[PDB]
């Protein structure tokens, strides 16, 4: 059993949850037996660009968690010159594990969820950042309640299925957001991605930007929720429906 120190607190190791980018996910206790979620990042190889890209995503996360609980909690942080450690709120397991594994969602589970991602997004675009790629990796179930974990600021690997058409064009707005949260609604609708069947990675991006590629959405008997995909799946970001207007969509207001 292995230890680590915070501010001055003691937290056992209990296991590790992830492993990213010079970094690790640990689940670990407190010396109230309390159950948090450490991310240990590496600052050895890390050079000054990625270094300003961390601070940055540590500060909006710090001050981001006062204005929603669907922002993940940051209690406290360590950083010196050579590593972070980061005192997190533990989720139950991200929406991309709990996704794969499930076979059919409740419609009331999948609404509930939509309403807390959209909740999320919409916090940290009020404060002028745009993911730009979300997926849902990025989200943790905590409670049945959905928190957004990241901010897409610091440096699903390489996903392209929740990519917008202008982010293959380009190479972004809140509209880019939109689009990614629409591909995330689409596949808690239909069990797959809008152009998850292509294989080819290439063929898949020409058919993301392709007007004349038709996206399929399929009868259901939520009507409410195929209007949401197809206003979300609109390749124009100019014709794409914005977060407060998903807000106001009957899909989420109407019981
Ligand atoms: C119970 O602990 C978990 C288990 C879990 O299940 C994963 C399913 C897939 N296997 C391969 C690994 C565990 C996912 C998230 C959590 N909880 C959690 N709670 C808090 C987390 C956090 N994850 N993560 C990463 C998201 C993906 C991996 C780590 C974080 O960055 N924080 C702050």
């Amino acid at each position: 059993f292995q230890s680590m120190s915070v501010k001055g607190r003691i937290y056992s190791i209990l296991k590790q949850i992830g492993s990213g980018g010079s970094s690790k996910v640990f689940q670990v206790l407190n010396e109230k037996k309390q159950i948090y979620a450490i991310k240990y990042v590496n600052l050895e190889e890390a050079d000054n660009q990625t270094l300003d890209s961390y601070r940055n995503e540590i500060a909006y996360l710090n001050k981001l968690q006062q204005h929603s609980d669907k922002i993940i909690r940051l209690y406290d942080y360590e950083i010196t010159d050579q590593y972070i450690y980061m005192v997190m709120e533990c989720g139950n397991i991200d929406l991309n594990s709990w996704l794969k594994k499930k076979k059919s969602i409740d419609p009331w589970e999948r609404k509930s969820y939509w309403k807390n991602m959209l909740e999320a997004v919409h916090t940290i675009h009020q404060h002028g950042i745009v993911h730009s790629d979300l997926k849902p990796a990025n989200f943790l179930i905590v409670d049945g309640m959905l928190k957004l974990i990241d901010f897409g600021i610091a440096n699903q690997v390489g996903t392209v299925n929740y990519m917008p058409p202008e982010a293959i064009k380009d190479m972004i707005s809140p509209k880019s957001d939109v689009w990614s949260l629409g591909c995330i609604l689409y596949y808690m609708t239909y069990g797959k991605t809008p152009f998850q069947q292509i294989i080819n990675q290439i063929s898949k991006l020409h058919a993301i930007i392709d007007p004349n590629h038709e996206i399929e959405f399929p009868d259901i008997p939520e009507k409410d929720l195929q209007d949401v995909l197809k206003c979300c799946l609109k390749r124009d970001p100019k014709q794409r429906i914005s977060i407060p207007e998903l807000l106001a969509h009957p899909y989420v207001q109407i019981q």
